[PDB]
DNA sequence: GCCATCAAAGAGAGAG
DNA sequence: TCTCTCTTTGATGGCC
């Protein structure tokens, strides 16, 4: 936000979701994307829904009139997005790419005593189911922590013993050197069921 | 002297289930857990506990065997996972002293026998019959493995070393001492640069 | 009638050395090489050869014994290394067509005899004896692997995983075949994580 | 383009202060320092400023000059202790990456020149007149580093390693690029098992 | 000398 | 089948 360049950006894109509706009441339809200069990488909110095939990965496309909130460009319809040409070539650092793909680790999440938005994979150890409210505690090797799901995400199906694939989660400073991901309106939740769950033909 | 009083120890490491007993198929597997203010060795006959040994999960321990600087952890033996609120704190010191390979020219020199687990630099091999003779060494001096039984079928070379579980230390005359395979024996096989399958 | 005529091949990939005859201490490792037209397997019995069959390497091979659809490679043979004047490239879809496991109902439906290179899912392990008989299942259907000599100590257990090496599919009565365990026979056994080890 | 407006870092490593010039003997120390988003090489031209640049504290900085991505520290720099009250918090993740060594398949083809640190193995070192050269290698490949002037008397042989501080990258025609030696070269030489002195 | 974290590769799950 | 992601393996820097 604050101090944001806003200028126009050449950016290849790497991984994006399919379209889905983060606001029920309204039917207000979203998709993330992540997105690189050979410099750096970003978090990307698509409010239009028509650029995903724009946002088909691989794919070099300009864009200028983006909004920066909360460290995220946000496209809307009015929004420019275009295809560059084939002369850039453009070469993006390997280890980049795979840094906007690597997943925070839980022991760094609880010691973080600064607010920020996530995306990673994680292990679903407890699903306790409350009200409204659900909380799924994850774990890795460095340790483990809380997940709390509200709103639209509630409804989905998550079992312990599945892992969640989180996208733009927000990580809130929290007594006790550990912190807890909160469920907010962009966010986004792909959950990778292990076969034994999964169904079967 | 033994406790076998019931302990709320975390697992530390744990190996796979393996057959120690090829006759009968009996299986076991080999474990290590802490306390606050000690390490165990755990040789654990009931397998189908192996989930419950799973590193950094804390569980209580109950009607166990103390034998040979063992607790040992029959299918009649209570093994249970623990209060979620303990967060026992256990000292690193000891972790690495639990952890720690013991010096050869400190155990051929042995007075008592007992049982050693540790990893070591195998340099010279040889099979005679239905034994196989490893010749290990560090920066201390050298000393022997003596294998037998199911053991002998592994495959370790020179230049491989030996993760070694449950050897019977049996001293000898004249600084001989030498570490022998017995029935709770196990191995793991770390092999050097290239020892293995590649791709 | 094998042509034996030198090749001049890439590494694919290779076994670590092991011992397949334990009486006479005879060691050998397996490799699959690949010219751009045709893929070789190999068996190495010169063990001091393993650097010379880094993957990725290419290499020429000459006068060695072709017996039974293999390359077998001893210490006479001629194995050196192919600079980069060769620069060869192998088609993918025949270097990704070795690797493939045949499919389960097409072991069975097969009438010949044959050699194979596959990776199985243990079914029902029972031990029997000196002999050790693993059901595999996939997709396509379920079949019985035979195992005996050195091969029965291995630690395998319902659940796990069966990396094999020249194992014989044999002609029986009933379309379905079996693979029973040969001397070169080779396994790497993988393990599922609850079952392996830890720390 | 650097920022040039004072910094709140935190100092990591140093070298011993060097005559990197001798005929004036000018001398000057090299510094890593970090802020809480970022890294930067230091240079520094008033040795008296040891003292202030022991690895974990907190310094800060202005009036420096920022040339070829290096702040350059004068006598006229301000340099001063940093308040009790600070305490900051500094990722490992950009500690580690600037402390990464670069890998020579990365290095020797770029089009552009820049200014590197790093730890190589040499393998191969041949001298010629006032110029000296080491070939050094890693996984993914092996170049050559080229020192005039006062890093030629150093004593390095093949098999050590060398680690580098402010040399060079020149890029040549068809991925010929080399780092040579320039003003502000340092090296520190680790040597290897039985090239070093004893008792 | 052991363990922390971390980058590159065989192999599995998805799709056209 | 072939592409993509991934769980898995080998390195490399830090503490006793």
């Amino acid at each position: 936000d604050d101090s944001a360049q806003s200028d126009l950006k050449e950016v290849m894109v790497l991984n994006a979701t399919e379209s889905f509706v983060y606001e029920p009441k309204e039917q207000k339809k979203m998709f993330h994307a992540t997105v690189a200069t050979e410099n750096e990488v970003f978090r990307v909110k698509v409010f239009n829904i028509d650029l995903k095939e724009k946002f088909t990965p691989k794919k070099i496309i300009a864009i200028a009139n983006y909004v920066c909130r909360n460290g995220f460009l946000e496209v809307y319809p009015f929004t420019l997005v275009a295809d560059v040409n084939a002369d850039r070539n453009m070469e993006i650092p390997k280890g980049l790419i795979r840094s906007a793909s690597v997943t925070p680790k839980i022991n760094q999440l609880c010691s973080q005593t600064k607010g920020s938005f996530v995306n990673g994979v994680f292990e679903v150890h407890k699903k306790n189911v409350r009200g409204e409210f659900t909380y799924y505690e994850i774990q890795d090797n460095t340790g483990k922590m809380e997940v709390v799901v509200h709103g639209r995400l509630t409804t989905i199906n998550c079992e312990e013993g599945d892992k969640l694939k989180l996208t733009c989660f927000e990580l809130a400073p929290k007594s006790g050197n550990t912190g807890e991901l909160r469920s907010v309106i962009h966010s986004h939740i792909k959950v990778i069921k292990t076969r034994k769950n999964a169904a079967a033909s």
